[PDB]
């Protein structure tokens, strides 16, 4: 399996005729698009998420395909993760960047993802809506009229899009253990639909995979989809 390209014609051809309906996207050269993934594995309270690991190195594998620069930080702090979020909202290659993608997945409750020393008696929880007060136009500018992909998994604001995966610990890795099955369909349907459906639809096509009567409760779910345009991620491109 691997990341199927657009062909340079059809991304040419859909960038002229459905400009209006598209993000613009900018030339491979002096392009410096970026990709944040924040993974908490190793914690003081809550069950080891060990397994993960092919979780990052697969998100991060596929965002490389997709022309990003990933950073990848592990087993922080709700603190941590904060400071780590606004560092990468201030960087200056977002400047010379079409969109961004935030990849984090630990354990969670509703309200928020938690850090390594979340306890239920003295909660380390990041909240989901700080993550869209850092990104959001007043705050961070460089990414203004841009996609800004949030990818979560758990146990004014535009441009924004969130795949969210709550499924518990316990049933949400595959049978190897070798990464969780949120992500690995994620990447099955990144690497079969990104060259011929825009990301919004490439996210229904991992709903649609959980459409049976198993899967049906894992399903997950799109939040807080402030997107003014498609996003075509033009693979290859």
């Amino acid at each position: 399996d691997a990341l199927k390209l657009c062909p340079h014609e059809e991304f040419l051809r859909l960038c002229k005729e459905r400009a209006e309906e598209i993000y613009p996207i900018k030339e491979r050269n002096n392009r410096t698009r970026l990709a944040l993934i924040i993974c908490n594995t190793e914690f003081d309270h809550l069950p080891p998420r060990n397994g993960a690991d092919f979780d990052i190195t697969g998100m991060k594998e596929l965002l490389e395909g997709l022309d990003y620069s990933v950073d990848v930080e592990e087993n922080l702090t709700a603190r941590d993760m904060e400071s780590a979020l606004r560092a990468f909202a201030t960087r200056p290659e977002h400047k010379s960047s079409d969109s961004t993608f935030l990849v984090l997945m630990s354990h969670g409750i509703l309200e928020g993802i938690c850090g390594t020393v979340h306890d239920e008696k003295k909660p380390d929880v990041l909240l989901y809506d700080t993550i869209f007060q850092i990104f959001n136009n007043r705050n961070c500018l460089s990414l203004k009229d841009k996609p800004k992909v949030i990818i979560v998994q758990a146990a004014v604001e535009k441009d924004f899009i969130a795949f969210c995966s709550s499924t518990p610990h316990n049933v949400s890795w595959r049978d190897s253990t070798m990464g969780s099955i949120f992500i690995t369909q994620l990447i099955t349907c990144f690497q079969k639909y990104s060259w011929c459906c825009h990301l919004e639809e490439v996210f229904r096509k991992v709903q649609q995979s959980f459409e049976t009567p198993r899967a049906k409760a894992q399903m997950p779910t799109i939040e807080r989809l402030s997107m003014t345009r498609y996003f075509y991620l033009f693979p290859g491109n």
